[PDB]
């Protein structure tokens, strides 16, 4: 694949992982020690490179974060490979996020729907979602780490 294995965790130290084919945020009050889902963080060659955009994706790629086509942006998990966005099979646009450093942590924006952030909420092992409302209780600024 050549993708290189993210373990990401919110700024409040959740940790993302897939429950029943979900993407869910925390997984600290378990006795099992869950390390979390592969994420990848792939780069989107079909935009421009200003504002870094990238395509999210689980199971070494094997699904990927979409928004949705909806007048409303929804995160949900599509059945569509990292590989098939990549090589121009298929529209990647709600699939693509811009990304934000800001020093040891990264935002997300998706690049359909501007100025809605992929998010966590404080409640522990709820699905992660998508909010315009920065500050606040969603959390927006995620750690990475290499496998």
């Amino acid at each position: 694949s050549g993708a290189l294995c993210f373990r990401m965790k919110d700024s409040a130290l959740k940790v993302l992982y897939l429950h029943n084919n979900q993407l869910l945020a925390g997984g600290l009050h378990a006795g099992k020690v869950i390390k979390g889902e592969e994420i990848s963080v792939v780069p989107n060659r079909w935009l421009d490179a200003s504002l870094s955009p990238v395509i999210l994706g689980v199971q070494g790629g094997s699904q990927c974060l979409s928004c949705g086509v909806g007048q409303e942006p929804t995160l949900t998990l599509e059945p569509v490979n990292i590989m098939e966005l990549y090589l121009g099979a298929k529209e990647s646009k709600s699939f693509t996020f811009y990304r934000r450093d800001m020093g040891l942590t990264s935002s997300f924006e998706s690049a359909a729907y501007p100025g809605w952030f992929l998010c966590t909420v404080p409640e522990a092992d709820q699905p992660v979602r998508l909010t315009q409302e920065l500050g606040k209780s969603y959390n927006t600024d995620f750690y990475f780490q290499q496998c």
